[PDB]
């Protein structure tokens, strides 16, 4: 088999046309393909403080899910990160919406 259990957490705040719109239903789901955990919730500013917690592995993939793809609803057109944090354990067990 291949070995790299990297488990990281890396947070950052998506941009462009992504409050007032359903799309964290969709953005908790994806979360399951690949098997990463966090939280999703909206800003009173124009974005969404999005995190990636999980294996790079799985983490460099998903980084672009939220980057380039989305939703049909809300809109991207630019987003970044701030700084990931190699962890030895993921503080949260799966992934959840936040009210």
């Amino acid at each position: 088999g291949a070995e790299g259990n990297t488990l990281i957490s890396v947070d950052y705040e998506i941009f462009g046309k992504v409050q007032g719109v359903f799309f964290r239903k969709h953005t908790q789901a994806e979360g399951k393909k690949l098997g990463l955990v966090g939280w999703v919730q909206n800003t009173d500013r124009g974005t969404v403080q999005g995190k990636l917690q999980g294996p790079i592995s799985k983490v460099r993939e998903m980084q672009k899910w939220l980057e380039t793809r989305g939703s049909p609803e809300s809109h991207i057109d630019k987003a970044n990160f701030k700084n990931e944090k190699v962890i030895l354990k993921l503080d949260y067990s799966d992934f959840q919406i936040v009210k």
